[PDB]
């Protein structure tokens, strides 16, 4: 129930908001509101409004929480992206990047997506995501949305009730030392009570997008690295067509779907700061997951360019800009055209562009797949070059 119900559209002109909120968070703040009312006409009774305040916020934060711990259980535990939010060094590395600290402000937050990719690919790259560890339902997703918004909202209203109450009594350390004591309208214990309600709001609203924006995140993860190990992309065919992966159209619709519903619950740019990056990760992941392929051929090569433009098309949709990180991984992709000879031509034509054991699984990937180079000895030997040739263009480059 209180992460359902929405506030009407004359009470968001009302309360100047121009995004849902839930009726059970207005309920909760008009009620507090009323009780602080009553304060000032009936100060003699300042505590017991105030203590009601507290008691109310506290319900409604236990109400909240319960609600939450429903949607993010699966199995009698967390699903990934809530067992990673959580998580203190996980939380506190994702807060920590620019693309959150600076979410509101109108390559710096491309290298804070490198450090997101790495941590995500570097526990999650080689894993299968079962079901039951991810959420599904975009009622979910959605609920999660406007309980931001909602706990955000109700963060910055209890916020400005205690700032009212604390400047009303707020003496300067020089005023200490002095004679009246005068009372204090509000006992410092209902101060703390209420300033950590407010605090304890934002934290279970920024919880939430956290949640919201690493769920995506496996949500890639879950569809792309079974890409791999499908047995679909060492098909000989001489004749082209438009076949691409279903996983891939699967994580487009499901890509789709969650940005339908986070453009109708979320401010814009918290909007943003779940879909930027996903260009980045995906290509990580495609460019990672080709060291799982047993065998590749020319059709798979073509199969795995139209998946990274299907999805490319999806994204610069949604994030109004390109995602040029996906032209990178389709590139490393359109090296397996070569032979393994002249993938080697290419690193010394054109330099280094990808990780060196990119460079190496790209190669050993060729010679478990071709055929144009034959026994062993040769292909230790293509191999110890490719790393060679790796070698000097990096000393070159440091000396000039």
């Amino acid at each position: 129930d209180p992460l359902k119900i929405l506030a009407n559209a004359d009470t968001m002109k009302v309360l100047g908001v121009q995004r849902p909120l839930l009726q059970s968070t207005i309920i909760v703040e008009k009620t507090v509101q009323d009780l602080m009312n009553l304060m000032h006409d009936l100060s003699a009774y300042s505590d017991q409004f105030l203590n009601m305040v507290c008691v109310k916020l506290q319900e409604y934060k236990d109400t909240c929480s319960t609600a939450y711990r429903g949607i993010v259980q699966s199995e009698e535990k967390l699903v990934i992206s809530a067992s990673w939010a959580k998580d203190d060094d996980i939380s506190r590395l994702l807060k920590s990047l620019p693309n959150w600290t600076n979410m509101a402000q109108p390559d710096f937050i491309r290298a804070a997506f490198g450090k997101e990719s790495e941590v995500l690919i570097g526990n999650l790259g080689d894993k299968l995501i079962p079901p039951q560890d991810i959420l599904r339902d975009v009622s979910d997703l959605k609920a999660l949305a406007n309980m931001h918004e909602s706990l955000e909202w109700l963060a910055g209203r209890t916020k400005s009730a205690f700032s009212s109450l604390s400047a009303s009594q707020m003496l300067s350390p020089a005023q200490e030392s002095h004679v009246n004591m005068d009372l204090p309208p509000v006992s410092e214990q209902i101060m703390q009570t209420l300033s950590e309600l407010a605090k304890s709001f934002q934290d279970m609203a920024d919880r939430c997008l956290l949640v919201l924006h690493l769920e995506v995140r496996v949500h890639c993860f879950h569809y792309l690295i079974p890409l791999a190990k499908e047995g679909n992309y060492a098909i000989v065919a001489n004749v082209e067509s438009m076949d691409y992966d279903p996983l891939v159209v699967k994580l487009n619709k499901d890509i789709s779907a969650m940005e339908e519903a986070m453009s109708a619950s979320l401010q814009q740019h918290k909007f943003q700061y779940i879909f930027e990056g996903l260009g980045h990760l995906i290509s990580c992941i495609l460019i990672n997951g080709a060291q799982y392929f047993r065998r590749i051929s020319e059709s798979g090569i073509k199969k795995m360019c139209r998946n990274i433009f299907v999805l490319q098309q999806n994204l610069t949709n949604i994030t109004m800009s390109r995602e040029a990180d996906l032209d990178f991984a389709r590139q490393y992709y359109e090296m397996l055209y070569n032979t393994a000879d002249e993938l080697l031509n290419l690193v010394v034509d054109q330099g280094v562009k990808y990780t060196e054991l990119e460079y190496i699984h790209a190669l050993t990937l060729l010679h478990r797949s071709q055929t144009g180079v034959g026994d062993q000895t040769t292909q230790n030997t293509r191999l110890q070059r490719l790393k060679e040739i790796i070698c000097e263009q990096a000393a070159i480059k440091q000396a000039t």
